[PDB]
């Protein structure tokens, strides 16, 4: 199908583009989280949150007065930013911009949720999550302690991330894996599935070789990573069901109509 | 890590046990569905009266209920066949007893829909050990919530069947599903994942030898476990609607235990 040297070329192409499109790489985030590097400002309670916004000025925690909502909303602000970074990255995947324009939009629409969850694990450990390009760190305990349903909104993301991180993928692995997710030929409404699965076949070959060369001791890591695509689809659907319960319950949630449109 | 000849021995073992455990194979089912055989033609059920004639030929309540009850009777039989097969998977019966139960609890339904695809084409499904064939249209036309019970299984089967797996492939794939270390409540994840590693190596080699032109079939088959998980969840939500609506309607004790939690 594809020759080994071409698969290495595709892997390197995707890695180079992944570094340019995403500001905070997994390699950099792990340096911050482990204490192996300007320590980030830590948000662990209500007062430290108040000081963090006053001193660091986090752009997702600014002008809807209740903290739990403010944080919940802040997460959606960052997610919308991440969609644009993922969209730019996808343009670098060989073949993608040659696809039918509606199919490109469909692949991004249904794939960004899975990729956001995947890449959020890079920024997490069992104790919290990096924010604002790594300058802040919000503790798991503070997040889980948010009232009513907002506390239980955050914890599932940590539970997935802890399991996903046990695979010990690095950025060069993740760049191919993210590409594989985007090129899923089973998204609803696709007009021309054939070139999408043709590209995914190439990407899967490149991921397989990448994993054997970069983790030669990690038996069947390729298979195990593919099994995580089950966890991703399952958690996205759960996430959707969680929002719908918020939307139908919480009357303090309204933003400026123009803001509501941006985050539709 | 395992040797090539050891992986071929494991595939042959599993295929052998699969033939012993499941009376209606994919190979037999396809001979029935494709026809050109006067000794294996099924009686076709497409409406009430042909169902009426079916009782006499294949051998007191509402039709949609009788059909539903029939599936649960067959589901219990399938759980029995699947449990027999699992005991033959090297290492399974050596596991902690609670884990054996847990793997079966969460695995039997994913396997049932996998092997049900073998009995399906786009127009209907074989029943009663291949003697009957019930049309998709007739099933979809059942009243209440029962009409929508089967259609998602058909939608999966049509896609899954496009992979063109045979029984020797499916024997390893089914084993991989059972030995899933991510089932909730498992006590000893590590020995389960050691077994699945061997099974995954064996499935990979099997697919390369038996489908050499079918690029990345291994990867594409594993992505199908996502479709399986979704169908189980849909089915469970349908049962709960039934439990709260049909209060004269009982489930088999074996089935009730599987669906608890
Ligand atoms: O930098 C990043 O790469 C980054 C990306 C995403 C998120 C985040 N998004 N969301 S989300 O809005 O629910 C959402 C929306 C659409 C689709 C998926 C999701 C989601 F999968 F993740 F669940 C979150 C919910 C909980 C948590 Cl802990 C994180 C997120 C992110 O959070 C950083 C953050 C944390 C606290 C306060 C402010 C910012 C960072």
């Amino acid at each position: 199908h594809m020759e080994s040297a071409d698969l290495r070329a595709l892997a390197k192409h995707l890695y180079d583009s992944y570094i340019k499109s995403f500001p905070l790489t997994k390699a950099k985030a792990r340096a911050i989280l482990t204490g192996k590097t300007k320590s980030p400002f830590v948000i662990y309670d209500m007062n430290s949150l108040m000081m963090g916004e006053d001193k660091i000025k986090f752009k997702h925690i600014t002008p809807s007065k209740e903290v739990a909502i403010r944080i919940f909303q802040g997460c959606q602000f960052r997610s919308v930013e991440a969609v644009q970074e993922i969209t730019e990255y996808a343009k670098s995947i060989p073949g993608f911009v040659n696809l039918d324009l509606n199919d490109q939009v469909t692949l991004l629409k249904y794939g960004v949720h899975e990729i956001i969850y995947t890449m959020l694990a890079s920024l997490m450990n069992k104790d919290g999550v990096l924010i604002s390009e790594g300058q802040g760190f919000m503790t798991r305990e503070f997040l889980k302690s948010l009232r009513k349903p907002f506390g239980d909104f955050m914890e599932p993301k940590f539970e997935f991330a802890v399991k996903f991180n046990a695979l010990e993928l690095d950025d060069s692995d993740l760049a191919i894996f993210i590409a594989v997710i985007i090129l899923s030929g089973d998204r609803p409404g696709l007009l021309n599935v054939k070139p999408i699965e043709d590209i995914q076949d190439n990407l899967l070959q490149a991921l397989e070789l990448q994993l054997k060369l970069n983790h030669p001791e990690s038996s069947q890591l390729f298979a195990k990573l593919l099994q995580k695509m089950t966890d991703l689809r399952q958690i996205v659907t759960e996430h959707v069901q969680l929002l719908q319960v918020i939307k139908k319950t919480e009357t303090d949630m309204s933003l400026h109509p123009l803001l509501q449109e941006i985050y539709k």
